[PDB]
């Protein structure tokens, strides 16, 4: 009837504190087998923070692609996309140093998987190339 309860520090070191939760769900890092996904990681600084918000949600949300999904891991942002992605030159560069360049991105950062080619004002990074082996997908003897 009169069951008093005041915290659980007497058992928190065993109840919820001892349930081996660091061995239930892993996925800390899986292996990828021959994938044509568009990947590229950029340092998480006051630079990426803003530009990323714009660049992606501005163009990729308003009109560009529903993919270009970001993933926050240890500290840097994980920008992954399906098929191909393309960054505009004017949004980020504006906040990342107005009148900046285009190849600034994917030049030599943490990593940027995908072929980047710029044209006028807007660079596109591909990671598929339409499949280098579309007709040679298989060849034996």
């Amino acid at each position: 009837m009169s069951v008093n309860s005041n915290a659980y520090d007497a058992g928190i070191m065993g109840l919820k504190g001892k349930d081996f939760a660091d061995q239930f769900f892993a996925d800390e890092n899986q292996v990828v087998h021959e994938s044509d996904t568009v990947v590229l990681v950029l340092k998480k600084s006051d630079e990426i923070n803003t530009f990323i918000e714009e660049i992606l949600l501005t163009d990729y949300k308003k009109n560009v692609n529903p993919t270009v999904n970001v993933e926050d891991r240890a500290g840097y942002w994980w920008i992954k996309a399906n098929g191909k992605i393309e960054v505009d030159c004017d949004e980020i560069s504006e906040l990342l140093g107005r009148q900046f360049n285009v190849y600034d991105f994917l030049v030599d950062v943490s990593s940027t998987i995908g072929r980047a080619y710029t044209l006028g004002n807007k660079f596109t990074i591909t990671s598929e190339l339409m499949g280098l082996d579309r007709k040679l997908e298989d060849y034996h003897a």
